[PDB]
């Protein structure tokens, strides 16, 4: 029992994990095959983020300017290309701690492990979720750019995120592998302000779950609700409306703890209505939307 | 920016984490050179854990009866001897795997990594601290046993903790990789009721310096106050003591934001009375206690 935020092991990322150095630049790359990922901003100086135009400023780059290190050792680059807000290095070394992995382009609400690196040297590892407004609440220093997002089913690490850039607001914005920005963001230092940062409604639902498997049930109610009455609630608390689709993804949740989804709809309606009274919920003084339902059944059963 | 709990980087510990199997008991072991440990519990029927002598359990098995197994490659067992609460089963192959450690028994208040596994497979990382009563808030289902906590620094993984029990209220009592029990909980299935959950004020203190550093500042007031009253208010709220040597610990968090550890006791002194009022602090509306003043350093700074 007890229920944690909950990072995949980083092993099989950690042996991904280069330096990328470009002039006086140096972040992160992420070394799969023969190719290392990584921030196109690396071609920048702070002067450049200004207003880069990368088209021009990689025409100035080589790729003997390109400086990969994987531990102590360079890598050759024998080529490079920019596929949208990423570099692919080519090298003339498969990585040979190379997983089996997936670009996977995630949906606000989804859950990843981050593992924060600089100087191509894991730092640490924690549980995010790309938030509703397309950016991330992460813990990015200079030098973290290129440190990577990931799920891991069994031996497959899917890698959803690249962290490229921290908005003046000190939240975090970044690409898939294939240098797609999540959300409007721009690798550019520019206003970028993010929107309105909603509660992932369905992964409270999740842990709410979660809280009762593990014995934490103060707050469950006499009430029930409809989809359309918790709504009205959710819009007035900044929650995500809840879907057919979230009810049918919180089934299984439901069917082991037999309370209806619409029922813990009602828990958290009055939740959101009453507050916590200075009670906690799995040691927490707010609803933790950070766990989705398949991370709450995967906890909740030991996946390995 | 940006604050996050955060794991240390699994791969090292990944790499020696084995399944441990005597008779219909499987756990999780911890493969260091020639040596795999073990909660000496893995002899045990659910029975036996009722009131067990483990001497006595423990004639009845021999070398043949410790199935070993390192992925899906088994390990001859050459040795078995028992340690306090832990078995040390002398294999004939060192983990080729074996990073730089230690043994170390960590203190009341200091954090840790779990890398949470099943089967010798690992399930996630995450975060905790041994609590002032010696238990942890594990997350750790059936065959979690032998699941290891650590810190590293840069290339040594000190081993603090294997997970070994759930007391009845569903927190987590284990020992060092010495297998003596943190606090005086027994590996036997009895009523062992854990004492007071204080606060650990110096780390609520690190994260409070965490929070400015990270531009969450609204908690800063206009007061001071001494160890003594402050103590005094500490105690009335389940806090731990606050000790010079503290003090002296959050000098450099105290030297980087140029804000008296006792105006920043002031001010957590203010919080515990006055509550958050609906506000969070680093996106926690509770006091966060599972951060060192050296866990607030090293994610404020980005060592690897
Ligand atoms: N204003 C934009 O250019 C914009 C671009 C992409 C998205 N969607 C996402 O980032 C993820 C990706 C899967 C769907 O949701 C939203 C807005
Ligand atoms: N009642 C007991 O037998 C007992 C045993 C050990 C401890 N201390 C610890 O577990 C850690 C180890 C470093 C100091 O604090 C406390 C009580």
């Amino acid at each position: 029992s007890g229920f944690r935020k909950m990072a995949f092991p980083s092993g099989k990322v950690e042996g991904c994990m280069v330096q990328v150095t470009c002039g006086t630049t140096t972040l992160n790359g992420l070394w799969l095959d023969d190719v290392v990922y990584c921030p196109r901003h690396v071609i920048c100086t702070s002067e450049d983020m200004l207003n880069p135009n990368y088209e021009d400023l990689l025409i100035r780059k080589s790729n003997h300017n390109f400086l990969v290190q994987a531990g102590n050792v360079q890598l050759r680059v024998i080529g490079h290309s920019m596929q949208n807000c990423v570099l692919k290095l080519k090298v003339d070394t498969a990585n040979p701690k190379t997983p089996k992995y997936k670009f996977v382009r995630i949906q606000p609400g989804q859950t990843f492990s981050v593992l924060a690196c600089y100087n191509g040297s894991p730092s640490g590892v924690y549980q995010c979720a790309m938030r509703p407004n397309f950016t991330i609440k992460g813990s990015f220093l200079n030098g973290s750019c290129g440190s990577v997002g990931f799920n891991i089913d069994y031996d497959c690490v899917s890698f959803c995120y690249m962290h490229h850039m921290e908005l003046p607001t000190g939240v975090h914005a970044g690409t898939d592998l294939e240098g797609n920005f999540y959300g409007p963001f721009v690798d550019r230092q520019t206003a970028q302000a993010a929107g309105t940062d909603t509660t992932i409604t369905v992964n409270v639902l999740a842990w709410l779950y979660a809280a009762v498997i593990n014995g934490d049930r103060w707050f469950l109610n006499r009430f029930t609700t409809t989809l359309n009455d918790f709504n009205l609630v959710a819009m007035k608390y900044n929650y995500e409306p809840l879907t057919q689709d979230h009810v049918d993804i919180l089934g299984p949740l439901s069917a082991q703890t037999g309370i209806a989804v619409l029922d813990m709809c009602a828990s958290l309606k009055e939740l959101l209505q009453n507050g916590m009274n200075g009670r906690t919920i799995l040691g927490s003084a707010l609803l933790e939307d950070e766990f989705t339902p398949f991370d709450v059944v995967r906890q909740c059963s030991g996946v390995t």
